[PDB]
């Protein structure tokens, strides 16, 4: 635990001094360091780094945790006279990747975190068979009746993030995550499409007189599409005992669409694109790290 | 725990040094290793080995942790005049075997994991008889009723995963293990057929006006079809206490089917096949390790 | 636990060396070993054995692990002319039978896993009663109604595996478990029976244009049937201390039925049955293992 | 623990060797031991004895653990001639009786296990009120309408075994236990009749044409009903610190009913009942045990 | 724990042998007894004492685990010519009464278990408005309707046991517990009465034509009504450090009622009487036993 | 724990004795003890005293345990000549009140226990709209038909105990608890009332020949009422570190209630008051303690 030995002094009654200290040998050696970075638009990005090593092994092992923030950058553009048009850039998919840059010796990464898991869903089956009868008497005119019915059901529960995370690439040289948006709390998707509302997705109300009150309040969306994203990953690279340095280039991608309201006369309806020429639709940013292995050491660049 | 022994140190009045050093003595060595390799279709396997030699055994004993990514290698065709036609081509099953290669003295196979378990479900089964009568006044002229009924109900529920991971082949010198793809989140199967508008097992919609816009969304799709599969297997392996080297061959196979839309001219239908004849349709690698029991080491080649 | 002692080395100012050694003496000596096998059908079986000392008992005491495999054999078999019938070879039980055989000593077996389980269920009984009544103004004639009814509900609700296990024999020579399919997923078994359809046991559809695609999909089976069986037992053996040798014998048998389809005119109707006159509905392997007690090893022949 | 004491060695730097043994004393100790035994019925039983020596007690006190295995003995019964008719015996009721055969000094049963429980269920009521009216009008004439209605329910929930345990009998000096045979899943008993049908307690079908296929199948019954029972019992028996030897004698019943099938030209009935004149309905075994108090052992004979 | 000391022999190079003892001091003081006696009836009773001194106090504490068994001498009484009546003797009530009798300094009672509990219950009330309203076309002739309704509904959930108990005497001199029938599963109690059927407290069917088989199965009552009663208590007993000895004297009551059938022409009616007549209405016993206190002894008398 | 210390002896090789006494010094120390005492009404209270004595606080503190019995004091009473009416006198309340007597120096009560804890309950409110239409054709004649409808609903959940338990005093020299009945079973309660049946509170039917025969079952009771209460309670004291002695006065109060049932003449109606003539309407005890803080005892007076 956190004791790494003892000291002790014995004192005689003639004032004679000994002194013994005790400290604990291990077999695995571990240092840590930090170190943070902020980019151009405002992203955050902080690496820690757990210097692993192994008396008894022929290796280095170091393992990092990366925790970062990126704003979201949502805007909302209405047209200064038009008053029946309505924008709003949100983020739709959030980007991260990172390189292992080998210097000197070579260096692997053997493990990337979060991985692909396989997800499950609740099934039901049900049937149902009806048999019924019975006999009437109206006034004096007597009636019978003989029914029967069957049925079957099926219901599927699941459960579903606001936002799905999946890597698309893992070498043991780069590693690549996506963090996509799903469905609204409505369940609606970017694929959603009504003949005569159109894409509801982003929708308030279908016949609101204000287009500047007809998008969904802040805390029906996503944090990720009103604030930012706070992703948190994991990295295990190991190389040599006698390498001295290597990089962590990590780079962050935030691809935003747009979201259109239009008054068509009796209604509102809407459209999901991606805006290109449009700048703000894409922000592409990178952070490098080097890692002193030797020294133990984060440093941002 | 990672606590080997310790270190003492007594000093005493005139500067005399003593130094006591305890190590505590194991049952069971615990050595560990780990290397990595990618291949030509950019899929990576690690491997963990963690060298057991237990002093209260005739045999050493070695377990394995094979850890990857398989890229999903899913593709979409569309024509490039034709706009009435298009295909995506996804990843309907992966499959990992593992060989033991013995070269000095033997070695074998023990355990691997996952096995096949046995699964279960909830059963429910209900009746129900009822009994019935009133009278009745219109006017005045009276009437009366008797009815009665039986119903019988049967509900079944489970656990459904979006891939299912069973073992085919299991011997002493190697295993196999193969994660199919079972139904889709809207209950469709490969085997799923309409007569009008044929298998809808991927289809958003029957009526879409874009091709490139009728595919489901990628959130409603497991990450093993829109990303990728994080296989995780286990292995123990056993061997006399003088075996030298041996040997690992793991062998990552990709099958992917073609699910194709059509329009008829009322509407969309889809059919699901193997493309005999796309050399994308499957995609077969190998990764080599090598195993230094003596020297506790994992090597890829 | 890990730790069967400690080794210290003291060195005072002169270079004297003192070494001191503590070891701990336990009621109970673990030994440990394993040997795996594989069979002519491809079957596996791994036997760990865990060999007991109590210093302050007369007696030896094995603890054996048996984990193995066996594949389920399933195969399709279709006439080439005829596409008016399909066979399904599956896997109906899985048997394992165990046997003490003495060579020296005395041995017996004093437990066997798993064993018979009393298995129980939920029950809720429900009774309601009703009373009702009216009055109603039909222009200007008025109407009158009195009402009354009662119901009574049972509903039973259980666990049910796709395979039941239960021993047939358990002396202190011998042990046989049989692993027998159930119901499928369904609910159908090797009793059903219908008029029009027959048993509907493994039919995907009753009009599917294609022999060869009305089977149910591998998903909706289990594993045991489409893959292999992954079994796990654990037995007891007890001896006096001057006991030498002994060996076990396991005995594999797999017991496969044919489900058969045919068209009628207007649909698919099945039967299924115990294929005499086929090879294949029977596979019975044997794998022998030694223990030697005094030199604590477990040896596969 | 397992760790009774330790052993420590110094060594001088002139090879002088000093030796240092440590044990520690307990408080209760405890030796055990384990015989097992098999009938003409091939019924086999296992005792393992724990021998408690409290030298805070002024008694012995040792634990036993009864644990056999009682086969079924279920047969079926087709005449060779008549094919109207079929039995199936099965078993009905195990018994298990333990007596206390005090030798030298007294001894007794002061524990017996399982003990009557009392169990309980889950109790619901409801009480419902309603009231209704409206106004209506077809074409010109206007219309009204007053209800009233109130519901009463009541729900009970419970959890119910295949096989009931208790015991009738238990004084210092022989135990009784009774495990019975409750009702099937389908909820029949040995009470049940149909004027029509009989009592269709073990009956698959009421038209069914082959009689060796008209029982419930096995997944549908019991582990003791189609393959076995796996008792298990514990005593606790006590004498003085000086009782030399002691035995122990066990008594397996298992009494089997027949459950007959018969045509009696339009469907099948049933009806259960015990076959006075078959010695194959009652199985009675003995197994006989002794227990070394001193020398803290187990035999059977 | 159980570890009382340790026992350590040091011997140098030359034969001398040093021994070092050490033993833990305790607060308490733990000395364990028990005794088991039988009675006429064939009721059992276990008494465990825990003689506690606590060497830093001015009082002897025992405590005392009462574990016992009393069999339910149900019994079936028929006419041996009249087949139109039935009876069954069941213990409607187990009474257990302990007493605290000191023989030459005072002893009390502190302790009893168990205790009367206050329980609850869970409560749900619900209430629901309505409202309702259409429009119609028959042929050419219009309609209108409004509709408005409102209900009330109030569930109560409780847990059952099938025996209830509670103390009716606790002082420092004796302690009385009562064990009652309650209610069947069915849900009826010995208060139950119908014009018809009387009361249906024990009764299968109504229209049985066998009396002998028109009694609830075994498995549908409680193991205290068919098979026997197993109690347990508790008592706490104190004193001063200078008592010699004191008794315990218990009673155990068995209060059988009489459940009788009758045939009145068209269906069967019961009657649950106390059958004042009958030897068998009432088993009482006495078990008496004895407690040095000086010695830590539990003797039956 | 209860291991004060350590008694080590070493003995030499020529019959030295070396002693050694190890003691574990506490920070609080803990003397406990316990006195009963029963009275006139045969109402029990055991006192337990836990007495705390911490260095590091500047006085001393006391934590007691009150833990008793009182008995229901449960009647019938029914007129020796009139068989139209009946009499049932039941425990309404039960009141516990403790005093502090300070002797010498002062001594206050700082907790009390139970306290009046703030209750919950689960609410759920649902709002429903509903749309429906439809066409329709008899014979030739063609329908239509268009509904609308809402509703809301409103559920309120909690747990309600058969008495509740309440402080209505709590000062630094006496406290009260009151455990008054809450409601039946059945769910009525002491102001419950009907113009027919005035209050059916212990009212088993309306039209029972009997009327010792018509009082609700005592299973359907609580044991509060059928047989009696076991309160428990606990107080801690403080006092200067040199106060030697103080007492305690508990003072128990059973406030009964009278329910009687009268015929007149079609069927039962009851009423429940609280019989002003009646001695057996009201039952109050006092229980005297005293405490000796220095030498840590309790003693009933």
């Amino acid at each position: 635990d956190n004791i790494i030995g003892t000291t002790t002094q014995e004192i005689d009654e003639h004032g004679n001094v000994k002194t013994i200290i005790t400290v604990k040998n291990q077999q695995i050696e571990s240092y840590t360091s930090t170190d943070s970075g902020t980019a151009k638009n405002r992203s955050t990005l902080t690496v820690n780094a757990n210097f692993l090593n192994d008396k008894y092994s022929n290796e280095l092992t170091t393992i990092l945790s990366l925790n970062g923030f990126i704003p979201s950058g949502r805007k909302f553009i209405f047209p200064k006279n038009n008053t029946l048009k309505g924008e709003m850039l949100w983020p739709q998919r959030y980007s991260t990747a990172v390189y292992n840059i080998p210097l000197d010796k070579s260096v692997k990464i053997t493990n990337s975190t979060p991985d692909n898991t396989i997800r499950s869903k609740e099934v039901s089956n049900s049937i149902t068979y009806g048999i019924g009868g019975g006999i009437k008497m109206e006034g004096k005119q007597p009636g019978a009746n003989l029914d029967a019915n069957a049925a079957i059901t099926k219901t599927i529960s699941y459960q579903q993030p606001d936002y799905e995370t999946a890597k698309t690439t893992s070498t043991v040289t780069g590693v690549n995550w996506n963090t996509n948006f799903t469905e609204t709390r409505d369940g609606y998707t970017r694929n959603s499409w009504n003949p005569v509302y159109g894409n509801q997705m982003f929708m308030y109300g279908r016949y609101t007189s204000n287009i500047r009150n007809n998008f969904t309040p802040d805390y029906q969306l996503s944090s990720l599409i009103t604030s930012g994203f706070s992703p948190s990953y994991g990295l295990v690279l190991r190389a040599p005992k006698d390498v001295k340095k290597s990089r962590i280039k990590v780079v962050f991608a935030r691809r935003s669409e747009t979201y259109q309201q239009n008054w068509d006369g009796l209604n509102w309806w809407g459209r999901n694109f991606y805006d290109t020429k449009n700048p703000d639709s894409l922000s592409k940013v990178t952070l490098t790290f080097e890692l002193d292995w030797q020294n133990h050491r984060v440093t941002f660049i």
